[PDB]
């Protein structure tokens, strides 16, 4: 399954398709879905068994259910394509959730959910390198949500690039300590599209200068 | 896939019961199908169009990895419709690029998030809309998107249309999936937030609209 080869210009090439900003392949579709509808059933088995404030019915505690589902928070723009599939895969192993989105970059966009005191909250995000995007948005949900827990499922993990204390309770796949494209990784917007995970040939960050 | 109902009358898609739906619309592979379909057609249209170039701070130049088709995704209801489409127009060689705007009624239209792109100018911009009802929501954005952004041509793919129910003058240039006329749920539509992970689209049972009342 995936055939991966070099062209004659050293380009490496997926299933046809050549990727000349790529340095190396880390993971195919194949391994990237197998991983995060693992990680789905350990989201789905862990949380199923839990209860939380009950808006739906008057108080106090109920289980996690249609009528109050785990409160998912995805961070626009880098976690929309791994949202999009993960969600697929709770709904799979019927784990009760719903979906709010905050955009960071400075918060750009803010969650229009306002009842997430004593609830479950997962944030969804694409990757912790530094630490520093997840500990700003730990922070802000905490303060301004008081949920009764706050956990965090990441995409990928760099365990090399950390300059703060940042453990993901959910880990979908390890990186290499270099920049990726692809499944929603990108450069200025570009390589999001790709089915694959790729690390970036040096300096290629500065590809597109041009603000969009 | 296999589609059936069991002796409570409800329906069953591949093992799994679905009790709030009224009729089946269309199957995973269905709306796979009618996606890669649609992008085949945007990659078809777009390729071979030329527009402003703001990497070389130039004139004109063909779209590319330099100067990417402008989509713009309206949340929240489209982000799995658009998580799809990207990955089929990558398929296709489509260079792009995505940014989200959020719309919500009051009916009278408001914008509740805003893009981040600002040099659309003389460029092509593509919005991708889950489904054209009444077609209020999308004659605000085109207009909004238009005089905002001066976009050299401005183009619409939804993910369904729902033809009976136009209230005002409205046809998306790319269409995925016509839907019958009556409320859908799954891939991506909503009723308080709940059915949205469905991989199959269904219409809802009338009293299954108001079942979850309490703001989130
Ligand atoms: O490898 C990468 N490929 C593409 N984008 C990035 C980023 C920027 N976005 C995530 C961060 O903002 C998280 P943070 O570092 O704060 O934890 C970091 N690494 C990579
Ligand atoms: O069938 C449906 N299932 C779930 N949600 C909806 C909506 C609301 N969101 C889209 C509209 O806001 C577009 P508009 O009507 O203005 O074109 C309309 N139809 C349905």
């Amino acid at each position: 399954v995936h055939v991966v080869s070099r062209n004659a210009e050293g380009v490496i090439v997926v299933d046809g398709k050549a990727y000349p900003m790529a340095e190396e392949l880390v993971a195919t579709e194949s391994v990237i879905q197998r991983s995060i509808k693992a990680v789905a059933k350990q989201i789905a088995d862990f949380y199923r068994p839990l209860s939380h404030r009950d808006t739906h019915g008057g108080g106090g505690v109920a289980p996690i259910s249609d009528e109050n589902p785990l409160i998912i928070i995805s961070v626009l723009k880098g976690s929309y394509i791994f949202t999009a599939d993960m969600v697929r895969y709770l709904g799979d192993y019927g784990l009760p959730h719903v979906v709010d989105f905050l955009r960071v970059a400075q918060l750009l966009a803010e969650t229009q959910f306002k009842a997430l005191r004593g609830k479950h909250v997962l944030i969804l995000e694409d990757i912790v390198d530094s630490g520093k995007t997840l500990r700003y948005i730990l922070d802000k949900v905490q303060r301004e949500h008081q949920p009764a827990t706050l956990k965090v499922c990441v995409l990928a993990d760099k365990p090399g690039g950390r300059r703060v204390t940042m453990q993901p309770d959910f880990v979908c796949l390890t990186v290499p300590n270099k920049y990726v494209i692809g499944y929603g990784f990108e450069v200025n917007d570009r390589f999001r599209c790709f089915r694959h995970i790729f690390t970036l040939r040096p300096g290629e960050a500065r590809r597109y200068p041009a603000h969009l």
